[PDB]
């Protein structure tokens, strides 16, 4: 039951959250193999398309600190009616470094559904392709 | 069998693919409601993060046209041991504009799988969690 | 090949924007050298990071249609102070395809100020440093 | 607060790059007023699109911390011939927070040139056109 250590650390990232824009903050805290956990938040931009992801922030944090391995990550948001689902685009970088490990879609009370990275992204395109 | 038709197109379309630094030619044909034909190829750019998707030239072409309704579209690449299948990015625009039109991932020979915009991009993130 | 046409060119291209989350609508009118010009507008997604400007949906519809060569380009928007200027990432997409040629930046008004591709990205990163 | 500690930082942070598809490592050494400095570096993805820069990076990280102030930032490439220049996107980032702090573009060589984020992305598009 240390899947409540994450939850509570994706929505302690979800504060550092600039979001101006949308007003729809988000944040992601990602577990690596190591143990250490890395935080991330969305970061938008006047120009809507240069802006970035919780979870992207969260890997791309931890690649540049060296961690490629990740056991598993939880995004958190401030919406009731649906857990926090990552984007296409995220499930593609998350690709870009696993396939089976779990990805925790929060809801703020605490409840959440578990999938893979590879059930998020059936019939991934992927490094091998190219 | 009207599939033939778009495998065609979406290989014509590759055919414009500017893609000097991957060398990874992709080419798209979407399909309107109203029977009308869209495509498209990747655009690379000397920083890659710039680059544009299949996918999403056509999908962008056709909305800058007042087309929104789309019916099926077809992806082409030059590799041949996979089928050509859309990234998370470009699943989650084709998201925006529906959910349950096929996407056909083909291979050279005309051989391909075909999946929905749900099937790809399950439990997605949509306009509605907004 | 004229001011004028591009002035109403990009205007129109602005009335098919599809900016439902930033509400701020922008058209481009891209005028190659053969003398055919191409209307783009911003496409948005309900994931910010996604969505694409006029001016790429622009030029990625003409590149897509063999066109890489581009003689000037128009932006416009509803903004009735101040001239659209491009965000940079746009200007990083037209100096793939030339650093000379001319960006019209205008107002609804259909005042304009002009800076080549150049001026707007000053010691840019291109293709030549591969 | 030193260019010295910019530039073997920010060549550090090259070391941790990702870029299996360019092979072309980009490091990035964001100071923040406070003195603290982030390291950042590029992040390929097999979807080229997908991919981010060092700068992106390394500014992600400062402002998932709670810093958004930034005294300078300094790139770093195995370029010999020539400064890395950040590409448009990351100028249109950088300013999001700030117009007037110094960008080091530099050389393996520990040579460099220096701009302003303003004289880098003149004209700019920013948040205040909301
Ligand atoms: O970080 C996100 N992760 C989860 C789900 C959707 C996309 N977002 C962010 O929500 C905002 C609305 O698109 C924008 O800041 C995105 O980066
Ligand atoms: O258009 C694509 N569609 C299908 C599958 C993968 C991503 N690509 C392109 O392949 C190249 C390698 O990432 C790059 O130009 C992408 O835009
Ligand atoms: O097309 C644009 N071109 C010029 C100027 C700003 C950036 N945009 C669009 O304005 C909206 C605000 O960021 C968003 O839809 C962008 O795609
Ligand atoms: O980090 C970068 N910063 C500065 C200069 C260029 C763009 N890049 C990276 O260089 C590679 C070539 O486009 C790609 O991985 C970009 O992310
Ligand atoms: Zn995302
Ligand atoms: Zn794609
Ligand atoms: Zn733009
Ligand atoms: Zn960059």
């Amino acid at each position: 039951e240390c899947v409540q250590q994450l939850l509570v650390c994706s929505q302690e990232a979800k504060q550092s959250a600039y979001c101006p824009y949308s007003h729809f903050p988000v944040g992601a805290a990602l577990l690596t193999q190591e143990g250490r956990i890395f935080k991330g938040c969305n970061i938008e931009n006047a120009c809507y398309p240069l802006g970035i992801c919780a979870e992207r922030t969260a890997i791309q944090k931890a690649v540049s600190e060296g961690y490629k391995d990740f056991r598993a990550i939880a995004i958190a948001s401030d919406m009731q009616d649906d857990f926090i689902s990552p984007c296409g685009a995220c499930r593609q970088v998350m690709r870009e470094f696993g396939t089976n490990w779990p990805v925790y879609m929060t809801k703020p009370d605490g409840t959440y559904i578990v999938m893979t990275v590879q059930e998020l992204l059936p019939s991934s395109f992927g490094p091998e392709d190219l």
